[PDB]
């Protein structure tokens, strides 16, 4: 509460909303911010991306260690504050919604991720050339990011993490650590790019994982029929698809790749 009465002082000094929207959960322990930054190995060469800097507790700690930091904030009066409370030489504040703005070239991400964009952000970052990302998420979501094929909570997000990243939950972060207290705990999650990425088709993975409890012949038939295609013209091919004897939530990325390659061969995704 050295940082929490610092928060309260800033919130009141400018008049900023108690919980801005569902719940903006600002990070307020020095321990946690420093462990994020040390897991990241933020050196003076790095160029860092932060999403949602809030009152900039993490931002300022990143700014004194990295060459440059680009930080993306939706609230315009958080920015107006950031400009006044701080005097960074090496920070570019970027107004916008982190899902929609053009990202910088960066080699690292260290961020307290906004919960409502946890999934879109994860999918965007996963298709970026970064060496190391250290991102706090809600723990339920961080568990889905490391879930394994055939596990119940294995999903699009799981598959795409395993296809493209090395993902580690470093350690739980208690709700105590943010104001206001979330109703659930968080996790310090580490992502590095998989040295040998399995590049899958976005639209095919999306198709498959609308209903993941479905078998993959069923999954495929439904998704392509819904596109407008004749259900007659499509059954034979899709019946003979590789790994037809799995449900979609059982697929390893490699098994999704064979399915793509088969559909590519039979003209179905082109
Ligand atoms: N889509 C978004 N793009 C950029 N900044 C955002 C977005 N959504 C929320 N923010 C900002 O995120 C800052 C603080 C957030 N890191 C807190 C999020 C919190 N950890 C949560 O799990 O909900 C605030 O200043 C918000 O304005
Ligand atoms: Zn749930
Ligand atoms: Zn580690
Ligand atoms: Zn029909
Ligand atoms: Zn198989």
């Amino acid at each position: 509460s050295k940082m929490r009465d610092r928060l309260f002082f800033l919130l009141s000094k400018y008049g900023i909303r108690p919980r801005d929207s569902i719940g903006q959960h600002f990070l307020i322990i020095e321990d946690v911010i420093e462990k994020a930054i040390e897991t990241a190995n933020v050196n003076e060469n790095d160029v860092i991306l932060e999403v949602g800097p809030g009152l900039g507790f993490l931002t300022d700690e990143l700014a004194k260690r990295a060459k440059k930091v680009y930080t993306i904030e939706i609230d315009q009066k958080i920015i107006e504050i950031l400009k006044k409370e701080y005097s960074w030489n090496n920070v570019k504040i970027i107004q916008g919604d982190a899902v929609r703005v053009e990202w910088p070239k960066f080699n690292k991400v260290v961020s307290n991720i906004p919960a409502k964009i946890s999934s879109p952000f994860t999918f965007k970052l996963l298709k970026t050339d970064f060496e190391r990302a250290v991102v706090m998420y809600q723990l339920e979501f961080a568990l889905r990011m490391v879930a394994k094929p055939g596990s119940r909570n294995y999903s699009r997000l799981s598959l795409m993490a395993q296809a493209l990243g090395n993902v580690e939950i470093v350690m739980k972060i208690g709700k105590g650590a943010f104001y206001p207290r979330p109703k659930v705990d968080s996790a310090l999650v580490l992502i590095e790019p998989r040295k040998d990425k399995i590049v899958l088709n976005e639209n095919l993975v999306k198709a498959l994982f609308q209903h993941r409890r479905k078998t993959v012949p069923r999954a495929l038939k439904d998704s392509i029929h819904m596109l407008g295609v004749s259900k007659d013209e499509i059954r034979g091919i899709i019946n003979n698809v590789p790994h037809s004897n799995k449900r979609v939530f059982q697929l390893y990325p490699e098994e999704v790749k064979d399915i793509e390659e088969y559909l590519k061969k039979h003209g179905i995704i082109s």
